[PDB]
């Protein structure tokens, strides 16, 4: 069936937030990305960064993620640039597999349900690294495949994705990079059903009625995917509810919990 991928900006909002919307006894999300994680290149180095909002949420995996996790979501780890110069597409050999095993150790150690790779904010070319891609992306989206083959890999179609249609296959789902309209296409080959080609901002968020019309437009079309972005702690079940109705020919309730960030 169609899944709902929603990414949550971790420095704002709990992510237990995402567990607050019911369709059909069970989660409205499928998947909850908390965004984000960083590559930071430290000298030679690519090493994975956890500001002190993910790191907190990581330290309290069993209160902040496993009761998603409880629930049935699969729970990501977001990787993001982070202004050094270094990102997923500018590494060497080396880099790559040291930058592929961190992560991996992160979903192992914090129980994680796989990764999303948003190349955005890396900043190719600042403290010496390559001003351009050396083809690391499609490197290191093989290296962590290897590693954590039963895991989820999910791509936010910005930066060097189109670099990525040869490992495609490693890939579990792709998700359009821009908001609230669909177009009708995939990135870096992906079929339909492995691909988001309508992204629903929920802090900026459309009517009930656009989101209930366009989401019937992506099932119809055989898409396998709905992205969100940017869900927050106020009751947007209007709008989920709209989409439960296009899509899934049902609907969605939401159980009262809005889940205060006072971390
Ligand atoms: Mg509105």
């Amino acid at each position: 069936g169609i899944k709902n991928i929603v990414y949550i900006e971790v420095n704002d909002i709990n992510p237990l937030n995402a567990g607050s919307y019911i369709m059909d006894d069970a989660p409205f999300f499928d998947y909850v990305i908390l965004f984000a994680a960083n590559i930071r290149g430290v000298g030679s180095d690519a090493t994975l960064y956890n500001n002190p909002n993910v790191q907190y949420i990581l330290d309290h995996k069993d209160t902040l993620i496993k009761p998603l996790q409880d629930k049935g979501i699969k729970v990501l780890l977001g990787l993001l640039g982070d202004h050094t110069g270094l990102g997923f597409a500018n590494m060497n050999s080396a880099q790559t597999e040291q930058f592929a095993t961190a992560v991996a150790n992160a979903v192992s150690q914090y129980g994680l349900d796989g990764v999303d790779f948003d190349d955005e904010w890396a900043e190719y070319g600042r403290n010496g690294y390559p001003s351009g891609s050396t083809g690391s992306f499609s490197n290191l989206i093989t290296a962590l495949h290897n590693k954590m083959p039963g895991k989820t890999i999910t791509v936010f179609n910005y930066g060097y994705t189109s670099e990525l249609t040869g490992v495609n296959s490693y890939i579990d789902y792709g998700i359009y990079a821009f908001f609230n309209s669909p177009s009708w296409s995939t990135g870096f080959g992906m079929p339909n059903s492995k691909f988001a080609p309508y992204t629903i901002n929920l802090n900026s968020a459309p009517s009930a009625a656009s989101a209930q019309l366009y989401s019937g437009q992506v099932a119809s079309k055989g898409y396998g995917a709905i992205g969100y972005y940017d869900l927050r702690a106020n009751n947007i079940v209007s709008v989920l509810n709209g989409v439960a109705k296009g899509a899934f020919k049902s609907t969605c309730t939401y159980d009262g919990n809005s889940y205060p960030k006072n971390y």
